[PDB]
DNA sequence: GCCACGGCGC
DNA sequence: TCGCGCCGTGGC
């Protein structure tokens, strides 16, 4: 029968929670309760409760983590079944798709959701069995992991707000230039917002020519790709873009942050998901720190925001290159691990033995063909997509893909080898062995096929460079502790600590070392650090 | 409020 | 022709 006994509950029970909200900073606990044996222990205050736990075990155990932390309590997060899912099949990131694939149900009563946490780890240990490569990643990367990651979500990170009011000011102003200019040249005010009203105006009012169409709706689209043709054209359509970019950024990175300012921490707390994307790189929401543009001043007027408590500093690293170091390892590609080590500009280097040149040799945009090329052979960018990149003409773009392969052959048999790997096995792996399953390789329509193979063998080296940085947070996080500093946030190759003034340089010299010997490859690992008030002043 | 949707950032 | 999370729109 469904046994209940007094709270609280034996030790290495698992946990089951209710907030009144999914973002754990900023919730109520409603309900707690712990399972074992499939024993349901009810607590009848969950707060006071939380502190008869040594641990936090169970599904989302990261989450009720970053809630103890919240409330001066340490619940290490330990073993979660949504890591074991997750190690299994990546594209297993919700406890109610876990519930649904592999057994039982996720209800919103505590109780419940403790005897399903027990049984679902159970569950998906057994199916983990031989697996030893994935048993590794549990154990060495991704339950130290969530320890870490409650961590960074509950400690935060200031932010400046008069910056912020600042910025906010000066593109609210540039919007309201950009929308009276189109305005004028419609001759009448819309909600330029609007994708609908601005169809009404660009092609029926203004006359212009609607090349494409919108994916379901059917309609005219009014899309970038469309309006490029345009652009140079028509003085309306510039405005637009313009105008689009800015409400964009304003709408997604400004305007919310200083509302997700904790009134108790005075200060924002990004969410970080270990189990969130295909190929195992961690995810943020809150804001998605991924997406914040990367090129435009504007992009890096969003990181000044971004600042250091008085007294401390901000140390900002990034793995340089990471992904095409991780594909000169697993290609085993002699010239492109010949171009890591003369250890000189990248890009330039790669450059020489594409175009067959001394590196001295190498102009400014033969540099910046082969940096393009460099981030584009990654997941098989299209000769047309370079020739646009570039500016060249769609048969040069061809010729420079060919020079790339030309140079470093190993590269072009390591994707074709890994396709082949994914026909026949089914899935794809890193380094490591984190595997993503990819079943479109065998489909029928070219096109569902073609983008398969894409994300086939991109994932390895996504994925490769993804475990490199989670290993070497899990190896820093304590050298940190010691030192009264911390890990706050984590975006692409890029990882941001925050130390006090007088240990700030000790820490950057401490963390570059531990990243660059993480994990030896066929090439150095390279890290870039800055220090500074402001992680923009932190690039450098 | 819910939803599907276009559009765009990485 | 370069999957997913984000935003605002418009229908209900
Ligand atoms: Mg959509
Ligand atoms: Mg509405």
């Amino acid at each position: 029968a469904l046994e209940e006994a007094p709270w609280p509950p034996p030790e290495g029970a698992f946990v089951g929670f209710v907030l009144s909200r999914k973002e754990p900073m900023w919730a109520d606990l409603l309900a707690l309760a712990a399972a074992r044996g499939g024993r349901v222990h009810r607590a009848p205050e969950p707060y006071k409760a939380l502190r008869d736990l040594k641990e936090a075990r169970g599904l989302l155990a990261k989450d009720l983590s970053v809630l103890a932390l919240r409330e001066g309590l340490g619940l290490p997060p330990g073993d979660d079944p949504m890591l074991l899912a997750y190690l299994l099949d990546p594209s297993n990131t919700t406890p109610e798709g876990v519930a649904r694939r592999y057994g039982g149900e996720w209800t919103e009563e505590a109780g419940e959701r403790a005897a399903l946490s027990e049984r679902l780890f159970a569950n998906l240990w057994g199916r983990l069995e031989g697996e030893e490569r994935l048993l590794w990643l549990y154990r060495e990367v991704e339950r130290p992991l969530s320890a870490v990651l409650a961590h960074m979500e509950a400690t935060g990170v200031r932010l400046d707000v008069a910056y912020l009011r600042a910025l906010s000011l000066e593109v609210a102003e540039e919007i309201a230039r950009l929308e009276a200019e189109v305005f004028r040249l419609a001759g009448h005010p819309f909600n330029l917002n609007s994708r609908d009203q601005l169809e009404r105006v660009l092609f029926d009012e203004l006359g212009l020519p609607a090349i494409g169409k919108t994916e379901k709706t059917g309609k005219r689209s009014t899309s970038a790709a469309v309006l490029e043709a345009l652009r140079e054209a028509h003085p309306i359509v510039e405005k637009i873009l313009q105008y689009r970019e800015l409400t964009k950024l304003k709408s997604t990175y400004i305007d919310p942050l200083p509302d997700l300012i904790h009134p108790r921490t005075g200060r924002l707390h990004t969410r970080f998901n270990q189990t969130a994307t295909a190929t195992g790189r961690l995810s943020s929401s809150d804001p998605n720190l991924q997406n914040i543009p990367v090129r435009t001043p504007l992009g890096q007027r969003i990181r000044r925001a971004f600042i250091a408590e008085e007294g401390w500093l901000l140390v900002a690293l990034d793995y340089s290159q990471i992904e095409l170091r991780v594909l000169a390892h697993l290609s085993g590609d002699e010239n492109l691990i010949r171009v890591f080590q003369e250890g000189r500009d990248i890009h330039t280097e790669t450059a020489s033995w594409m175009f067959g040149v001394p590196r001295e040799a190498v102009d400014p945009l033969m540099r910046r063909a082969a940096k393009t090329i460099n981030f584009g052979v990654l997941y098989g960018m299209s000769a047309h997509r370079l020739s646009q990149e570039l500016a060249i003409p769609y048969e040069e773009a061809q010729a420079f893909i060919e020079r790339y392969f030309q140079s470093f052959p190993k590269v072009r048999a390591w994707i074709e080898k890994t396709l082949e790997e994914g026909r026949r096995r089914g899935y794809v792996e890193t380094l490591f062995g984190r595997r993503r399953y990819v079943p479109d390789l065998e489909a029928r329509v070219k096109s569902v096929r073609e983008a398969a193979e894409r994300m086939a063998f991109n994932m390895p080296v996504q994925g490769t460079a993804a475990d490199l940085m989670k290993l070497a947070m899990v190896k820093l996080f304590p050298r940190l502790e010691e030192m009264g500093a911390r890990m706050l946030l984590q975006v692409h190759d890029e990882l941001v600590l925050e130390a006090p003034k007088e240990r700030a340089e000790a820490v950057a010299r401490l963390a570059k070392e531990v990243m660059e010997g993480v994990y030896p490859l066929a090439v150095p690992l390279e890290v870039e650090v800055g220090i500074g008030e402001d992680w923009l002043s932190a690039k450098e």
